């Protein structure tokens, strides 16, 4: 991309992979990073000969979410998880993505890879929803999209209490991921791209279509309750306090 | 056994309905004598209101196979469309609780006809998919609806999108809410099951599943409109 | 007394159901002990983490078999003396700790809560069908909201017992412990909310039940339609007369 912290590869002639590898930031929403996503997806937008994405990221790092500065500045009031916006961008996708979450995955990082329509984790990597141990309500939609893929009842504790999980204490809890072992993750996300690659485009983006309808349509008034939950818990000063100590 | 004799009904007890699919030059594939001795099996049970617990089955190693391989190569080529039928939707008309003992395969149309039973019981050695894109067509006979609804969002995109085959096995260790057993045993646990559903007052096994399936039953024949559009659309 | 209130560090509080002669069953002194604590509970800004448990092998028995057979003859209705809903209507998150048994309306109660952790020795049941009639407390609602779609049908038209090791290998969303690590993992889980701010606690929580909460009250008259239909049938009144506590 621009700022060289995500590459694209076109894979087979169908599948793009948007590989997120900001190494300084391990992989955290930088401007760098936020803008080469947005680029990336914009490109896929763009190119309309994709039957798949696989969105990845590198080593042991698939996404961590805000950097303290990020979150340092929505405390302050000065920007909103709304500025820009990554967490939809599998959903904004035309085409079937798949989220090959090899390592770990936080906050937001978590939250943006969940929105893909196919996810895999890492046994050995840490998931977490971990804005409340921020002292705020989490944003980036992590309240419509975890109960929506992992189901109500763990997305209560998973939200209430901001907990970090092994990927093979999720599989252990029922959850209906993919979970292997971080060194079999991207080669099963690229099988399963092949897979799909099969199909006609304009049958998997009809189908698409059709079953992320009710999250299109439903995702805009919960990222409004979101706000005003942010409005009501994010200014406070020990959030500050929570934010400079524990990240 | 009914008019075409590919469906045969058996009397377990009293109040157990069997119903029994063995089209066996087709595989349980939707020919048109499974077709039309399955809606007069269910015809059957509605005028029979002795019956407290239906369960639908298939013989050796299948289920039902979904759509015949002479039909979808019709509506590819563009000789016939698409159209409504009444089959997917069996188990979820039928007024008394139905247990899907799939002890074989379930393929396309055949594993979504399954999948409206009120209780679903896999096989581990059977395979299961909802195999409609490998045609190149969108998921239709309300799969797109019912798939989400029995295995759950996240499963279900990756099992309408990719259109893969899953062993019992696979789906067992992804996590499914079926009860999946060895083959040979899913029958019997299906009888066990049905002996327990058959203690029950038949009205109040029929009021609660009423209450609990008005959601299908209500939101079901928009899917299926849907389905219909999406068809159009995929085809010029 | 039958519950008692023990607070736990600074601000867990744990409600714990002791009516030992009946086995936690909702008995009058239970039903009233319960609304009391837990309003104590609304009462009481310092808590973060409610834990309702029971004692030794048992979490909650449901009703009474004089309860069930008032319901019967038409004299009370579950909606009465609203137990089911103590945990979704209380502000903070709620564990329940079903350390014991938890028998059709105590397991409804339970499932309400915020976190539900089971026992693998213990027997759970939505068992209301057993004897006759549809499930109410919210059972309709709850249980396919807790447990999915799917196993809501196979426990509610039913009526089976199931030990926690047997939902655990069906495949539930709730952590299943040996009963002797039950409450102590509640404490741990306790200890963690109670690190978060109460009122962020309070501001997720109201926003993650609100459809719990607008959907309940017509889930709940349906549930009392369907008891008209049901409930009231001599052959309801024998089986609870012959299979309670089997």
């Amino acid at each position: 991309m621009t700022h060289s912290v995500v590459e694209l590869i076109e894979i087979e002639s169908a599948i793009i992979q948007v590989k997120m590898q900001d190494r300084t930031h391990k992989n955290a929403f930088s401007q760098e990073l936020t803008d080469d996503l947005i680029q990336a997806f914009e490109y896929i937008r763009q190119n309309p000969k994709y039957k798949a994405v696989i969105l990845t990221g590198y080593d042991n790092y698939f996404a961590s979410g805000g950097t303290q500065e990020g979150l340092l500045r929505i405390q302050q009031g000065l920007t909103k998880f709304t500025d820009d916006n990554l967490y939809s961008l599998a959903l904004d996708c035309e085409i079937p993505v798949i989220a090959a979450m090899q390592g770990h995955g936080i906050g937001g990082g978590f939250v943006m890879g969940l929105f893909a329509d196919i996810v895999i984790l890492s046994r050995e990597s840490v998931y977490t929803a971990n804005f409340m141990k921020y002292g705020f309500t989490p944003g980036m939609g992590a309240t419509f999209i975890v109960p929506k893929k992992l189901g109500f009842s763990l997305a209560q504790e998973i939200l209430l209490n901001a907990g970090s999980y092994r990927g093979a204490d999720l599989e252990k809890r029922g959850v209906p991921f993919k979970v292997l072992p971080r060194a079999e993750v991207l080669d099963y996300a690229v099988e399963l791209a092949q897979e799909l690659a099969e199909k006609p485009r304009n049958s998997l983006v009809t189908l698409k279509d059709h079953l992320v309808a009710p999250l299109r349509d439903q995702l805009p008034r919960v990222i409004e309750q979101e706000l005003m939950m942010h409005e009501a818990t994010f200014h406070h000063e020990e959030v500050k306090s929570r934010i400079k100590g524990l990240y």
